[PDB]
């Protein structure tokens, strides 16, 4: 009688959490951590949003009961969804083409979907772009479904290569997903310019593509509705898509996991169809949602008062994380640098490709105690005035 | 291009959360609900529990940042939850045997574990009590496990059939994975005694079961201790066994999501291998667990002054049930019924097999607004003094 876990092998380290646990120990004092993708402000501090705790504040006061929310979640926080993704007055509501489900952040979103097309659809292949978040590949994979790369970024001229994006999609067949990052491409910061988003959703109309929207960071490139251009251009073309969307980020509500999974069918009575079946995902996953984060979202977003707080601190952020792009580039200019980074100051959101080695990344860490995903990501919101110069110094002693 | 959704079939509705929507829908000012398992006081509402609430108020006023938990959570969260399980001073925690993940739900802690155990292991099959909780065969076969049923309820004498649960079991392989209830079996209230627990640990080891314990009603049956008994006797003959743990019930936190999977195995360095690849299957599902409910469990079981004032609360709940039995069977008698409804003075928790036809559960609905799941299984928690008379006529009215 063997024992039943003694032929497991142990997982390797996650490419951005085994480095955070690795920073936890480093014992050195000034150590910089440009690692996990959390918002910082000007002290280093990931703080609570004021129009979060102003909610918090309203529910201790006014929740009566903990009893269970339905399968997919608070109602009104899936209609302030579809308005934020889809604009008030979109078609797609109108006509009642779209079902929301609150999920466990972004990335239950991204499982729901993919449980839901593995077992529902003859779905059999998932294209992510090259580079993207790691964890996609996983996401999708747990679901049985195979995972292949399209072509995303000229490391040479540090911008999007649209020859190759279209050229390497030629493979993917009607009916396979084809996964988007709506905006802050994670994590190059390169996005499609509204010209290629509409190329894009054309050729997915003829090509039978299945898009599914990643959208985590709606609000952090130009704007909210900004940011969501490309999605409504593919929407106003598609009989059908999939949204994961994220509160994690632009709420400050990480460790809450308030996200929201969109689905959009040709006609009401299809998509009520396929929700029942993304349902029953969710019900044989974790049976229904944590109501304290979407709680918040809700209160904020159906609150006048509320929301141009949030919206106003949201502005903060998003601005600060400009101007430590510009002032990155400028001072690893005054510090001596003779490679050019302009290219950081193009980029979109909290992260941008350094260009750097993955043998720089490993000196900079053990030589320096400045931390970095070995890809070369480094969180531009993790930068402040008060550390941006031994950064710079490090960063210059290993070009 | 035909749609991908266009021939999806329509799920059928959840035994237990599709009634809940019925019963949201029903105009009639007189309806009972006795089908989803919330605990309800003395006054027909589900509170939020003072130890909650003041938990809750010194997160508020203390919590200065949402950054992500690790995938396990809250480490505070699984020493606590070990300790409940185990008992303090248990083998199993000094010799560092055990590892817990912060889960959403008990549910998502069935996943995780199913997750695990299919993706990591050589495991086929779970072996589920018949009859159980409706959702254990979705959990274990949406993670691509097959589900096998043993005997269990004696419908006849209103008893634990003791031989044949264990002439069922003789067909259970070695690696296979058997599921028990630690207390308060979900339907039908009958557990073991201890001398049976003890006969079924020193079984499961010769056979070389894993077992895997689903608690979701710790304290609701004698005691926290006493209720952990059979578990605890599990513990201290096994190598290896999983425990998926609920908080919703006994805390009355059910829509925050609070659970925890603890992997046990036969020493540190094979758990810390096995618990790595838990990690990962928690990372391609929702990354990383919802912070609010497991932070106040933490609170409160950190905190005598609050886990005094939670015990009595959790003794009251108890107590309140088994008031209720006493009751419902008193009442049953008065309002004219002639069978023998004594058996109900013997289950524990929440629920009762009520012996009720699904002929009958249909009629209670329809005709009388009183609503139960379809296998009979009515929530005592449910009754109160005020309900009581209406509900024990309306069952005597349709036997
Ligand atoms: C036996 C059993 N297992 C699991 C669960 C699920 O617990 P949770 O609501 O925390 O997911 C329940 C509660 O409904 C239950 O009765
Ligand atoms: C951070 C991120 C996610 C995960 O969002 P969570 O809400 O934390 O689960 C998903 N997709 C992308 C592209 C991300 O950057």
């Amino acid at each position: 009688h063997v024992g039943t876990f003694e032929n497991i092998t142990a997982a390797p380290a996650d490419p951005i959490l085994g480095l955070a646990d690795l920073f936890r120990a480093d014992e050195r004092p000034g150590k910089i951590n440009l690692g996990i993708g959390v918002y910082f402000d000007e002290t280093g501090k990931c703080p609570v949003l004021t129009s979060v705790k102003k909610a918090e504040q309203y529910l201790l006061e006014n929740e009566t009961t903990k009893s269970y929310l339905g399968i997919d979640g608070i109602p009104e926080f899936g209609r302030c969804t579809q308005e934020l993704l889809f604009g008030k007055g979109s078609a797609l509501i109108n006509d009642k083409r779209a079902r929301t489900a609150q999920t466990p952040g972004g990335t239950g979103a991204l499982r729901v979907a993919a449980d839901f097309l593995a077992k529902n659809t003859s779905v059999k292949r998932v294209w992510v772009s090259n580079p993207s978040w790691p964890n996609h590949k996983s996401v999708f994979n747990s679901a049985g479904l195979e995972v292949r790369e399209y072509a995303y970024y000229d490391a040479e001229n540090h911008t999007l290569d649209f020859d190759a994006l279209i050229n390497s999609l030629n493979e993917a067949q009607a009916g396979d997903v084809v996964l988007f990052h709506g905006c802050c491409h994670n994590p190059t910061g390169i996005d499609p310019t509204l010209e290629q988003w509409q190329t894009l959703a054309q050729l997915s109309v003829e090509k039978g593509w299945l898009p599914l929207f990643d959208f985590a960071y709606q609000g952090f490139a130009r704007g909210l509705e900004e940011d969501a251009e490309g999605l409504r251009a593919f929407a106003a073309m598609h009989k059908e898509l999939i949204v994961a969307s994220s509160y994690s980020k632009n709420f400050g509500l990480y460790n809450e996991r308030v996200g929201a999974c969109t689905l959009v069918a040709a006609d009401s009575e299809t998509v009520d169809r396929a929700f029942s079946q993304m349902k029953a995902a969710i019900r044989a996953n974790y049976s229904n949602p944590p109501a304290h984060g979407a709680s918040v979202v809700a209160t904020i977003l159906s609150n006048d008062a509320l929301r141009a707080i949030w919206e106003q601190e949201l502005t903060d952020m998003r601005q600060r994380i400009q101007r430590m792009r510009q002032l990155f580039v400028n001072t690893l200019q005054e510090k001596g640098a003779n490679r050019d980074f302009s290219f950081i100051i193009k980029q979109n959101g909290m992260f941008s490709f350094s260009g750097l080695t993955k043998e720089q990344v490993l000196r900079l860490r053990e030589e320096f105690g400045v931390y970095a995903v070995a890809s070369g990501r480094v969180n531009v919101a993790g930068m402040t005035p008060d550390n941006m110069a031994p950064l710079c110094e490090a960063i210059v002693a290993v070009l």
